[PDB]
This record gives structure tokens, C-alpha cells and sequence, in this order.
């Protein structure tokens, strides 16, 4: 059955409500649901939906044509009346969606007719059509599959306009996925996709090697990075590593010590060797980061300088900074207070682990005691929430996250960014900047924000970037060359060709 491919995923996709979160895996409702506008790796967005749009002079009244060959899955038709449903069965739960800016804009959308759909600003909110082109929670279910004329209570029938529709769903074992054979737009040449549910990394490579899936797209914790290196040299796969996508890091607590000190949060950023860091744990399959957001982020080619390898520099800056060895001891001092700090992960997590040994011993060298705690999913995120950590591995979320909308999730409390800069004076002043960033149409004053913003969280030190990773792709090679979606948690299974 060359037409159909298995694949393999940790998880189930989830009951696929477009308008909630987790369970829901992002590239399934990315399978079934489609977006007014879809998001191209131009850093443009491109009609979808919507075949065209206009905007009022204050940009605070946008109006869209929506196309009027568009119907569900189920036959149902979509229009200017279901779109506005579907906004207003999200924005009834808008609570849940503070981290999205967006979300808290909308005034008002209402179908004007049967294909005209206006949607009403607070302000002129630039990123608009970016986060109306993710995955979620803007996309589209029919409004019949509907509860109680909500969704934010569940729903009923996943029914997208998408070119897939899952067919079955067994829990711990597996998804399966069809092609929607009245799909609007082009059809996909593969017809069956079917989702082993394989929670763990080394047996997806085990699951690989005896053919039992064809394909494995994800990040670089997809699989084991060693059989990743391994599998590239192998000439009966096919493996692929795209362009980096997004930032892996470390955030700093500034709220708590010791790394409430700035000095401190400086020297550990000279600690670390990175290179080595990604030679030995990563296995030279990512990039070193010296910032926040790499050069190629937008309004992120800042030339802020680099904090690289140093310890005799990490070194003085700690003994100045009133961090001194006792007589005979490797871990420095200040009043009385030993130079230890906390920093936790998921214990199940093997990279995690690896790269959090190298750090503690990197850190151990400049007089510094981190002490590893492994901890399951659940705690960590709940560290997170309540800022309980001294350190913590974080990740920037790629295009078109980057950088706005992960900028403007800092000043979302639940969410560990915000935890992490908690103890910055300028705390205030920066989360002020962010949302006007947002809202400024002067193209001088953004990236005149931007810069200032993300300057003050590099000379703060609050987080220490490793690397800049990419997605990774294994496969047979009969499925060619797989192509990249422009969104990392998307999945472009529609452009792949048997
Ligand atoms: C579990 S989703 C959720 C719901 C409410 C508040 C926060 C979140 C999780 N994240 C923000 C939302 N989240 C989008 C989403 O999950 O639809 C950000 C995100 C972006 C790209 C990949 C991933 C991801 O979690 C925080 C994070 O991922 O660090
Ligand atoms: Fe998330």
C-alpha cells in the first residue's frame, strides 16, 4: 500500500478540538482544521479561507472575503456565520487564551453576509493575521459538532474543512487519519496515515529499523540523537535536519536565589561550554546560541554581544561579586550562603539528563553546586507556573512565534518566562514595552522596542542560550525528500508524495 504511510507519535492526537489545548497534538488539529490565512516560511501569510481582506485606515476593522467553495467534511457548508461561531465559541473561553495576545483584541466579529466576515479591534494589533494562521485556537470546526452551543465544554465530531479526517482512535495504541476525498483545495497523493502511539524515543527508533513505520518528523527529541547520527551514515534510511527553528536555553530565576544576582546570572553564562555541550550531548547535530533569539529571527538582528565560553572570567565575576572558595572547599560562599542552585527537569527525559550533567559539572569548575532535580512532566510545569526553580530548560516556540508571541506570553504569570524575569526591576517597564510593540504601527518604534526589549533581557542575563535546533526527519526512502512546514509544530503530510 504504497498510497497510505505509517508513522509514529508519544501520545494519542487527542479528542481534536480546535479551540482547547493539550491532549490536542497541534499537527493533528493542523491535519483538520484550516486557518482564514495560512502562514508561508516567506514570514508572509497568504489567502486561504479568506481568498482577500481589507483593513480600516485605524487598522481596528478588518473585513474578510471568504471563499464560498468551502465546505466540512461532513457536507456542511462553510461560511461567513460559522466563522463567526467558531470566534465566538473560542473567545466565550477567553480566560484560558491570556498567552495570546490576540485573543484579548477581539472586540467583535460578525458575518456581515454569507461570505463577508468582519472582526473588530481594540487596537491595531500587528501580529493579526500571524496568530490567526497557528494552528490554534483560531481555526475551524462545523458548528454543528458543537456542545450546548459551546466548544470550550467539548465537542462532538472533529468535522474540519482540512484535507484529512481521523477515522479511528484507540487509546495507547493508535490514530488513524484518511484523506478528505472533497477537500477544497489540492488533493493529497497519500490517502491513509496511521499514528502508532510510542511513548518512548529509543523504541521509535527500535519501531524505524524493523519497518514497522515509514516516516519520523519531529525536533530533536524525536529519537535518540546517537541512532540519529547513526541512522544518517546508514544508506538504507533517509534522514534530513532542517534549517534551526527555534531556541533551546536555560531561564534564570531573577526572583530567587542565588540567581537573583546579576553578577551571577553573568558568570554562568560564561560557564558553559556550549560547543562541547552540543558535541557530546547533541552530537554536533545543532547549533551553538549566544542569544535569545538567533540573527535570523525577525527584529532580532540586534549585534548584541555574545557571552562565550570563559571561566577565569565566570570565575572573577562571582569573587567580585562577594562569591568566595572557603579553605578547602570547590563551592563558593556569601554570607553564609553556599553558591547552590536548583536546577530541575523531567527525570524521564534522557536528553535533559545528559545535558544537565555537563552543565552541573561546567558550573562545579567556577565554584558553583548545581544540583540536579529529575522530576516527571507534571511537577515541572508546575514549577514553572509557580516559579519554583533556580534553573530550567525552556525552548523559544519558531515561526511565527518568534518572536512576538513568545514575547508576549512574558507577561502571562502561569507561564515560566514571566516567573524567571519575576525578580527584574525593570520587570514593569519591559512587560509595558512588549505590549506596545504589539500595538504600534509606527515601523521605527517596533523594532526601536524590540531592540530595547530584547537588549534588557540579554544584559540581564536572565536566560543562558545553548543551541539553536532543528527539526529532523527519518525515513524510508521511497517517500523522497520530505518537505518542511513553515510552522515547527506543524506536519506537511499533504505535500508528501509516494
Ligand atoms: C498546553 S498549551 C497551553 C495552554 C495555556 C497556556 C500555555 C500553554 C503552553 N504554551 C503556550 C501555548 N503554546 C501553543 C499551544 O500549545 O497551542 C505555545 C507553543 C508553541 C509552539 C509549540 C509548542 C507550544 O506549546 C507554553 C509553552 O508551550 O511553554
Ligand atoms: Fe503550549
Amino acid at each position: 500500500a504504497p498510497d497510505e504511510i505509517t508513522t509514529a507519535w508519544p501520545v494519542n492526537v487527542g479528542p481534536l478540538n480546535p479551540h482547547l489545548y493539550t491532549p490536542n497534538q497541534m499537527f493533528a488539529q493542523s491535519m483538520v482544521y484550516e486557518p482564514l490565512v495560512k502562514y508561508q516560511a516567506d514570514g508572509s501569510v497568504i489567502p486561504w479561507l479568506a481568498k482577500s481582506w481589507t483593513h480600516s485606515e485605524d487598522g481596528k476593522t478588518w473585513t474578510f472575503t471568504l471563499r464560498d467553495d468551502v465546505k466540512f467534511s461532513n457536507g456542511e457548508p462553510f461560511d461567513a456565520e460559522a466563522a463567526a461561531e467558531n470566534f465566538r465559541a473560542v473567545l466565550d473561553n477567553r480566560q484560558r487564551h491570556a498567552w495570546l495576545e490576540l485573543a484579548n483584541q477581539i472586540v467583535d466579529v460578525k458575518a456581515l453576509s454569507k461570505t463577508e466576515l468582519q472582526i473588530t479591534l481594540k487596537s491595531a494589533y500587528y501580529p493579526f493575521l500571524q496568530e490567526l494562521a497557528l494552528p490554534r485556537p483560531f481555526r475551524f470546526i462545523a458548528p454543528s459538532q458543537f456542545k450546548n452551543h459551546e466548544t470550550m465544554n467539548g465537542i462532538k465530531a472533529p468535522i474540519g474543512t482540512g484535507p484529512w479526517i481521523l477515522q479511528e482512535s484507540k487509546l495507547n495504541q493508535y490514530d488513524v487519519f484518511v484523506r478528505n476525498e472533497n477537500y477544497w483545495g489540492e488533493k493529497p497523493a497519500i490517502k491513509k496515515i496511521t499514528f502508532n502511539v510510542i511513548p518512548d524515543p529509543t523504541t521509535r527508533a527500535v519501531a524505524f529499523e524493523t519497518g514497522d513505520i515509514d516516516l519520523l518528523y519531529g525536533n530533536e527529541g524525536l529519537l535518540p540523537l546517537d541512532t540519529f547520527a547513526r541512522f544518517s551514515q546508514n544508506p538504507a534510511y533517509h534522514t534530513q535536519l532542517s534549517q534551526p527553528i527555534e531556541t533551546v536555553m536555560l531561564a534564570l530565576n531573577t526572583a530567587k536565589a542565588p540567581t537573583n544576582e546579576l553578577a551571577v546570572r553573568e558568570a554562568l553564562n560564561y560557564a558553559v561550554n556550549k560547543k562541547s555541550l552540543i558535541d557530546n550531548a547533541l552530537y554536533g547535530t545543532q547549533q551553538v546560541a549566544d542569544t535569545l533569539f538567533a540573527p535570523s529571527v525577525p527584529y532580532a538582528n540586534l549585534g548584541l554581544k555574545p557571552s562565550q565560553y570563559d571561566p577565569q572570567k565566570a570565575k572573577a565575576l562571582l569573587e567580585k561579586a562577594g562569591w568566595t572558595l572557603p579553605a578547602g572547599k570547590d563551592i563558593r560562599e556569601k554570607n553564609g550562603q553556599p553558591l547552590r542552585i536548583e536546577l530541575s527537569f523531567i527525570g524521564t527525559d534522557a536528553l535533559s539528563k545528559s545535558m544537565a550533567e555537563i552543565i552541573q559539572a561546567d558550573m562545579r569548575q567556577i565554584g558553583a553546586d548545581v544540583s540536579l532535580i529529575g522530576e516527571e512532566e507534571s511537577s515541572i510545569y508546575a514549577r514553572q507556573r509557580d516559579g519554583r526553580f533556580g534553573m530550567i530548560f525552556h525552548r523559544t516556540w519558531g515561526a511565527p512565534y518568534d518572536p512576538h508571541a513568545f514575547l508576549s506570553s512574558m507577561r502571562v504569570p502561569s507561564h515560566a518566562d514571566f516567573q524567571a524575569q519575576q525578580g527584574l526591576a525593570d520587570k514593569p517597564l519591559i512587560d509595558k514595552e512588549i505590549g506596545e510593540v504589539l500595538a504600534t504601527h509606527d515601523e521605527t518604534q517596533r523594532q526601536a522596542l524590540y531592540r530595547d526589549i530584547l537588549t534588557r533581557l540579554h544584559d540581564e542575563a536572565v536566560y543562558l542560550p545553548i543551541s539553536y535546533i532543528s527539526m529532523m526527519v527519518v525515513s524510508k526512502p521511497e517517500l523522497g525528500n520530505i518537505p518542511y512546514a513553515p510552522i515547527a509544530t506543524e506536519i506537511p503530510f499533504e505535500q508528501i508524495k509516494p
